[PDB]
């Protein structure tokens, strides 16, 4: 039998960093959860009990804290690239590093209509993530994403004209609620190395901001023919705004809100144009995905 | 053996309601999760298999939807009072109704710097809750609360001068991170019945807004001597601003962020005044509670 | 304003202890999650920023580990009583200790049809818990419980003869699925102090075993007229088997499994006597409670 | 811009099925959660708002229930293959179906030392899963797995001889606790179609049983040199026992239990050979993976 693939490392490493401006006294915090998995010439640790090739996962954890202490942790695309590059340069037998970072929100509080210097609030569970794969001799591949962005529109969503056969009971509709949790990922063109990633630093935050803005505006303004149609419009726009992106992927659940027929009770009217009270459904849910690239 | 206490009903009933202003075309959504438990002369369903005294939990579910269709669902203090009163008036053998409502956030989206008519975003998992106990002949007792409000301040929190004995290892500090998830509850004076609850309707939203504002401002501005001291200041203020509140209760976890000593690595300085990178601790956590009333 | 009630302490303290029999070489592990909250003359920490009265929550954490090192951790009723008694005896101004312990399952593995000396498996998420309140001058009050015991029976459950009115749509049934997650609590007679708790040590594990056995056998064998009726039969039996219990409380969700009408598809028969495929409902759920004591 | 990849369908479809033996009166239940995603000539639903190519996700849900009603649901490898084949044969423009099934445990209860005919218990949260990809013209690819199997051994695990450099603080050890949640996947040789899957039906349950048995025995009996070494031994054995498996993949977290130094308290000895009380760590955790195939 043989080892076809192997990777190992440390997951769920929580890190917080504070930056203090001695001038203004203003403080800014960053909190993330980091995972680093390594690959290389490590097969013998599995096959011959040879631990000599293993950089202990505890040491990988130490390295994450040390790297955060000596480098900026934002944007996460840069921090991930520095961290991944460290491992492949430091250890001759390690040839790839896979770094996943989830950034948690700590938004500056406004007290009395004005930004507080050192107090923050977690406004929603939405995350900004990055996946960075640093492979010796093959550069740096970065996928950036936003996830956990939950939205709902109460009208201006339709779903009619779908295939109807002997398995179909769903009625066509011209006015429904649409609600989803957005997961959007944009994949960057391959970078030759850290120097190239550093040269594009300003584009990272800007592109995340654009992806978020296009998602929200399109969802709110599109008179949606389907989740499929609306998501394609979002991806099209993002690709048009940033040339250094190769593909955009969206994965959207369709979280159903059902009408409740109350006519059995005193002829109460609560369906169609009279629908006011709905039952949110926890499961099942539609799941719609698409990856859009350049023609 | 005998039945000392008994209650039964329906939990986890998800409800959504939309209000449409035909004039402006503006739509407003409300989403909540409701639990209703009843008490009364129902012992025989337990002791003699007598189902005749049971209002089926499925019927309680129907009743929640019907009541939401025919009444306003906001503020939740009023909706809960209407729902609880319904059961005790409708069924002669039911003498108490206990209604718990959790309101989920659906905040109107701003697109292009302006409120969208029918699109919403879930901004944080913070909840506004109510517990309403409607007891025949004893009026209506309402406890209102906010929970899941997660905040952090990066400085201006101290903890020194605590008891030191042979079980103590904790070092005193004059500058630490303070982070918590706020759970605050204000208990209203007993109301004689629905008419009295209706007479105070405007105070409900106003008091929730005040509780939230006082919590956030006090947390941000207090140079905290301890969680105990800071929380007492919050409760004091709320009681001073609303006479119809009898008590205010706070329950605050102390979510620890530990310094990381990196001196073993090239003499790197990351403790005390040089602390920049911290390790958030998932567990254990301090838990501090207090109930403040009027003297 | 005044402090009406106050308690503080450490939550989510995970503890593991191993016992090694040098004779047989057999090892036994115990893993629990502990919470300790104290009450006493501590108001001034809230009102005057006086930390001198505070036993730091970090010290409470240290104390839990030290106590587990020097005492048996089983049965949890005894360990909780020792831990709570420690605080009220040690600190003159602390007058009550509230200890909650959740015991996690680590069941010895059987390899080749025989008990392994030092390997264990977590067989289900069911917990054994205790709540111990040690109050100066008022003895020790112990509530023991089992929770997270999930069961289902596919027939021999009925529900008919309930109240029918204009809010009712539910059909009567003589054959349905019954599924629930059992939460059962038995409250012991008050104990005068540690000496008395030690004198009854053998009854703790025995009573937990009896409660579990009676719950499982009654659920399996009762031709259930309702959740209410079946749960009362369980509580009756437990009270009859252990005199030192004052009350037994059960809290049971009714986790619904709905029939699916497939007749619209080629006249397929899947309801009533022909029901084979069902849809488990995640929410809402019935919730039925009862506390049974001695007449 | 162009559609590079697209898939859509229904997730989180809960299904329960009961089988009743009219002879013995014995009943057997199966409960699963199913996800089906389709691919094919559906780009125009995204690009031109053409819903005519969409088999509604609600219809996919109906199809899952109908298929479960007319076919056996066990082993899940067969049920998944039937369900996936249905879509590609039924709809000319659908060319691939991806079916994921999670099977939940409902284990027959033993009452009075004997199997009950219709009562079951959920013994642990461990799952048996399958992923089936049915691709037109390319056969059926099946990956089977077990996950959520949580185990711990209190001794007979070592970790020494790993790389030591300026990032290393971890001490070598010859006796530690090892605990993990096992996720094991075995990938079958490609099958030409349903007929071939049906011909191997008996191997599915047998191979799952073997994978589970080999995992448990190896974990318990190996004097582990590392997680890497122990997991490789498991995969080797499974491959040797079933020729129709091409690869075996394991993904194992290393859930740390730390020693607690209590020497600061009255010289208490709780480290090394005297270690009895440990602190389970919720995060971070090592994560070790490997895919083993045939040489
Ligand atoms: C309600 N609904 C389905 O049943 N399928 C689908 C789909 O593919 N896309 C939708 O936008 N909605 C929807
Ligand atoms: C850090 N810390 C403890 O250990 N105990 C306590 C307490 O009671 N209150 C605090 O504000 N912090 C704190
Ligand atoms: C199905 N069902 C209800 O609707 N109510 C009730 C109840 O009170 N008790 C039951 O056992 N079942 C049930
Ligand atoms: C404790 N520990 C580490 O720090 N790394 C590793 C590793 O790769 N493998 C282990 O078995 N343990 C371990």
């Amino acid at each position: 039998s043989a080892v076809k693939a192997a990777r190992y490392g440390k997951d769920n490493v929580r890190v917080y960093k504070v930056h203090k401006d001695e001038k203004t006294g203003v403080q800014t915090v960053y909190e993330m959860t980091v995972c680093v998995l390594l690959e290389g010439e490590i097969e013998t640790s599995y096959t011959k009990a040879d631990n000599s090739v293993i950089v202990a996962t505890d040491s990988i954890k130490n390295t994450i804290y040390i790297t955060a202490k000596q480098n900026p942790v934002t944007p996460p695309e840069l921090f991930g690239s520095i961290l991944g590059t460290h491992f492949i340069e430091k250890y001759n037998h390690i040839h790839a590093a896979h770094v996943n970072i989830v950034c948690h929100r700590w938004t500056r509080m406004d007290i009395d209509g004005k930004p507080h210097p050192h107090s923050f609030i977690r406004d929603s569970e939405e995350k900004r993530n990055v996946q960075v794969d640093v492979v010796e001799g093959k550069g740096i591949d970065i996928k950036s994403s936003l996830s956990g962005l939950t939205v709902l529109k109460s009208t201006n969503s339709q779903f009619w004209g779908f295939l109807r056969d002997e398995y179909t009971t769903l009625k066509e509709t011209w006015d429904r609620i649409l609600s989803t949790d957005v997961d959007a990922t944009w994949q960057w063109k391959n970078f030759s190395g850290l120097q190239e990633v550093r040269s594009h630093v300003p584009k990272f935050d800007a592109t995340w901001a654009t992806a978020r803005e296009v998602t929200l505006k399109t969802f709110a303004e599109d008179n949606s023919a389907s989740v499929q149609a609306t998501m394609y419009k979002m991806a099209e726009q993002i690709l048009a705004r940033q040339q250094l992106i190769e593909t955009v992927e969206y994965s959207l659940p369709n979280k159903h809100y059902f009408e409740i027929d109350l006519s059995w009770h005193k002829g109460l009217q609560n369906t169609g144009k009279n629908a006011e009270v709905f039952a949110p459904q926890s499961d099942p849910n539609g799941l719609i995905k698409c990856t859009v690239g350049r023609s």
